[PDB]
């Protein structure tokens, strides 16, 4: 039922320096989750123009923001492609090793943590914020996959037999102690409007109660 | 063999639009085509992560930028996941039609030229300073085609006889004119310096002669 993997010792220590690192432009792991799920919206979309019986699983692209205060957790919706359980094994769809590499030897160069996107590494931007992320996926291909990770070297995958998604992709925060501003409905608009004004699907903001 | 192609009415507005409207920072092309090579090396990186045999066309993934002043061309080569002859041509139809009508719209709200990037039509930036701009691609399912076009609503695609390149893409901006500078290796060096100084891959810049 439930796999369980180790980061490559790469990837360990890139999760390690986002923990631990003094970097108070948290906002940014925002900009990296609405930026990921705008590519995947994108792979979908290109592959329907072709084939537009990949839409089968789902016609609306869009973003949802779904913060909840009861379980501290800021939900990020898309109905993109979707990832495979190979993509999710593949350090949840990224360039892991040689894009935390070339982002260290950015750093020692003077670059700062906001440019970990520009490595393909963007995703780990959620452990500024997070003390565990959870990955909901449906890719075509592939069944529903649920990923989760606390940091600390290991990661695990598992079948998920829960709420059927259709296609895409649900990324859980279970966040920080100290960052619950980040489940205040102002705050996700001051950082939407800031970093993700030109996104081109909708994003939608829900309420709570 | 020439084929010819008309570009979707929206990238022909938008292409009239780059070429004839004053705007001074035309230095943003090139952060343009590098971070489009990035995005191709980011693609072929990935897929031999699952298939290192995709990297038989050529291990190394790095970004070359090649001035040549007897030609008044500079020329942007990666080594990332090329281009098919449908995507070549499918890249210039429907699915860059939202991302250009969305980027026209920003305009027109007070946008400027230089956010041509966040709708994913940044390859047209190239027209701030070419007249003609020539793509050179090679994709592993595929054979190597060139993609021309001078604007004027039309684009050509041909099969190439020149130099085969293993798997990439080549940029040739045949520079107008009065854009010479962009062709001297302290101006290209300060350009990469100030917008594209941490990008995933290397970057060489060519000395001529
Ligand atoms: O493809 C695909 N599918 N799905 C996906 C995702 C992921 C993530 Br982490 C998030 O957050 C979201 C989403 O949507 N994708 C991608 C994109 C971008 C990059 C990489 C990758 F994997
Ligand atoms: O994929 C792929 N392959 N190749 C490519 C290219 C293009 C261009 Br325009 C340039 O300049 C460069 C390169 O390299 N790609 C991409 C990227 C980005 C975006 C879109 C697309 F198509």
């Amino acid at each position: 039922e439930v796999e369980t993997f180790a980061f490559q010792a790469e990837i360990a220590q890139l999760m390690s320096l986002i923990i631990n690192t003094f970097y108070s432009n948290k906002e940014i792991f925002l900009r990296e989750l609405i930026s990921n799920s705008s590519d995947a919206l994108d792979k979908i979309r290109y592959e329907s123009l072709t084939d537009p019986s990949k839409l089968d699983s789902g016609k609306e692209l869009h973003i949802n923001l779904i913060p909840n205060k009861q379980d501290r957790t800021l939900t990020i919706v898309d109905t993109g492609i979707g990832m495979t359980k190979a993509d999710l094994i593949n350090n949840a769809g990224t360039i892991a090793k040689s894009g935390t590499k070339a982002f260290m030897e950015a750093l020692q160069a003077g670059a700062d943590i906001s440019m970990i996107g520009q490595f393909g590494v963007g995703f780990y931007s959620a452990y500024l914020v997070a003390e565990k992320v959870t990955v909901i996926t449906k890719h075509n291909d592939d069944e529903q996959y649920a990923w989760e990770s606390s940091a600390g070297g290991s990661f695990t995958v598992r079948t998920d037999t829960g709420e059927p998604m259709g296609r895409g992709t649900k990324v859980i925060l279970h966040l920080k102690e100290d960052q619950t501003e980040y489940l205040e409905e102002r705050r996700i608009k001051e950082i939407v409007k800031k970093h993700s004004q030109f996104i081109g699907y909708p994003i939608t903001l829900f309420v709570e109660k």
